[PDB]
């Protein structure tokens, strides 16, 4: 029983693969009470798991439900990526509609946010009549249609995770390695995947800020997706600074359409073309990381990832006239059609110098207590609530320029959060140059 | 918010009382979710409290219900005693009554089960008709008609407690040193006691086996009672075997209305008067604590304690027919006005031999998954489910003679059922001997 379970796994022991399967079976079918979905989030968290009840607990959330079945015409085509999280990273919303423009097929189940990270699915809710649950025959339909599909957690595609992901979001249990590794992999392997590319971020705003844990789940992404049939590659990006210049959810939305017709900031770019070219190159589609890479970019400047992304909206609930306009819009008619934030509250420089770095977990922590995170499963967020980067990395400044734009729903900045801010605009007194990129190295199954 | 509270004690930080009271407060109204409670008190098990944070969640519990307000004229009348739970371990049940046959006002606030062991409110309400929910008006009717009374917590009675029991409970988060200190003491210090005498039990069975750790748990107790303005007392009693000869709930009524019969086992009668003894003495009814262990023992047989226990059942709800049915009552016409297992089931002797012990903990796992436990929160029990011990300790026996008798209700007992309990009974080659007496020492508050 619960309690039982619970309590081996308190004291450091393992659990065997019937308790696993058992704990899973019990909180799918609601029996599990959320005490104890606690309980034991927080004894895995603190006592862990070896690889093998990891491997169990994989197996499990991804048996909790359907088996993504699809035409044998695909399976070469079918590809994916997930990113561990951070914050600004919207590249699951640039890569899924830029590689159905490559031909490939992308059945994404991605999640919400987990902690002080912004999740994929609710930056699409940003978009109105964007509906994240689709059925797995609808998702086929959503492939063969813009061979594009971004979808979540739900009762036929793995609800065990579904359950988990939302405790552990607000149970400070997103930091485990077995959890994340469990988490991830349980969506892709469901997806019927031909290859697979993980972002595992490191730095400052990661669920693991220390780079070498950053690697022992990068390391442990790939061997475990491997040991259970999936051909993965883990690539170390950097999140010590935002990704782009918007934060949120609704704001990232535009930028990531600011992406998709060939514009935006040369980080958010360089990480969407590294991570396709690397996954293009993983599914044998591009001979090398350069070529696919290229092929990216010239689907970002094509046009056809965004002309992927309209299809997608529009076959996940978007109207179409809405989808049209997004992606046919002008950045300021986009800004409209999404949601808005009540205040609009500038941060400016306290001196003159070089914009070393902009500290991304402040940042996410301050955008998180004003509505853009939760801190109770099943919370509404205030989307549009997020921040701009006015200022670039690697550029210079003067103090009284604005470096930052709020956007905010309640009062003005709190004192701390103010503090909290500008503490996360670290300036030198340097000449400018030009900032380094996320992608940092890949590491490859054995 | 939540999520940062529990990260905090997550990480081995404690909690600022603010922070505490913060938790406490999302626990009583609803803000803090299942999950939340529960990775809380996981996190709280696995890393500890130092005596502050302990000291600020008991006034916190305490102090999320009501303050009992009672008639001055009873302030140095008003007296408790309470158990760290155990087996068989129906003490309250015959010690309430006993203490209010000697003037005492006991509002006792007790509990339901906890992990393994049975709380008296469960063992109560085999007993047809008694309410265990009494707001206090009706508490102050009871002392004053009955001077007992037995309630659980309420919206109004450490309403935060009775959360956080009912959740522990289920998530191997009993033994937890401070957990379980705010808990009894919250309780207690609503009460308006002026002497309080806990029964710390160690033991196989007890939540806390090991003696010395018991001990730090009866210093706390009375530690952090007497830093509360509570006199506290603490007793250090064995739980290796079972209190009494009956383990269940209807069952531990019959044998404590025996014992208030002026007769039962040395066990159970002999906790009775030493930890009463040690209640009038505490809060001065009593010069010393073996006269006050005589004016309790007296109280089993005149003064009537059965007499007040007819008075307390009639008053919390029992219709008053049954109550005095239950006291004029002989075991056998006890037994038919009580809730009766369905079927019995009893265990012969393995073997010759002495019977050295027979082991409470096994004893309670199995009652327990015969539905005399919880495994998850409101679960109701088969009260009429329990065992008999047909043998006692000390004595010799040969292959055939039945040693337990088991009340289950559902299907025969099962393999690992019947060799749990066969496993519990120790023969050792030994000669008879008299089973020793509970009670091993008494810490004090100075
Ligand atoms: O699906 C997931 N993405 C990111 C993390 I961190 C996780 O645990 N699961
Ligand atoms: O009221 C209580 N009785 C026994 C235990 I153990 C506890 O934690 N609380």
């Amino acid at each position: 029983q619960l309690p039982e379970l619970i309590r081996m796994k308190r004291d450091g022991g393992r659990l065997s693969e019937a308790d696993i399967r058992g704990f899973v079976a019990a909180v799918v079918n609601g029996s599990a009470q959320g005490a104890q979905i606690g309980a034991m989030l927080m004894a895995i968290r603190l006592r862990g798991m070896d690889l093998e009840e990891t491997s169990v607990l994989t197996q499990a959330l991804a048996q909790s439900g359907q088996q993504l079945e699809w035409p044998e015409a695909w399976r070469q085509q079918l590809v994916d990526k997930h990113s561990t999280g951070g914050v600004g990273d919207k590249v699951s919303l640039v890569l899924a509609p830029a590689l159905a423009a490559c031909g490939c097929k992308v059945p994404m189940i991605s999640g919400r946010g987990l902690g002080h990270t912004g999740g994929t699915l609710d930056k699409l809710e940003s978009i109105p009549g964007f509906n994240v649950i689709q059925s797995p025959e609808q998702m086929q339909v959503l492939l063969d249609q813009a061979g594009c599909c971004i979808v979540g957690q739900s009762e036929q595609l793995v609800p065990a995770d579904g359950i988990l992901y939302a405790a552990r979001d607000v149970t400070a249990t997103v930091d485990s390695l077995p959890l994340i590794t469990a988490s991830i992999l349980s969506k892709k392997l469901v997806e019927g995947l031909s290859a697979l590319v993980v972002d595992v971020k490191f730095g400052g705003a990661a669920v693991f800020p220390n780079q070498e844990q950053a690697r022992e789940l990068a390391k442990t992404l790939v061997g475990v997706g491997a040991s259970l049939g999936l051909r993965v590659a883990a690539a170390l990006t950097a999140m010590d600074k935002p990704l782009g210049r918007c934060v949120g959810h609704a704001l990232e939305v535009e930028e990531a359409l600011l992406c998709m017709d060939g514009a935006g900031p040369p980080d958010l770019r360089d990480l969407v073309t590294t991570l396709g070219g690397a996954l293009l190159w993983l599914s044998g589609h591009a001979g090398t990381q350069a070529q696919g890479a290229a092929r990216v970019a010239a689907a970002l400047d094509d046009g056809s990832a965004l002309g992927r992304f309209e299809r997608m909206l529009a076959a996940q609930g978007v109207d179409p006239g809405l989808a049209r306009a997004l992606c046919s819009g002008s950045p300021a008619e986009r800004r409209q059609l999404l949601p808005r934030a009540r205040e609009q509250e500038e941060l400016l420089a306290p001196a003159d110098g070089t914009v070393e770095l902009v500290r991304a977990l402040p940042l996410a922590l301050v955008l998180h207590e004003l509505g853009a995170g939760r801190s109770r499963a099943g919370e509404p967020l205030r989307l549009g609530v997020g921040a701009e980067l006015l200022v670039d990395v690697g550029q210079r400044l003067r103090r009284g320029t604005p470096w930052l734009r709020v956007h905010r729903d309640g009062p003005a900045l709190s004192g701390p959060q103010s503090r909290a801010l500008q503490e996360a605009l670290v300036l030198s007194d340097r000449a400018p140059f030009a900032a380094p990129s996320p992608f940092a190295e890949l590491v490859l199954p054995p």
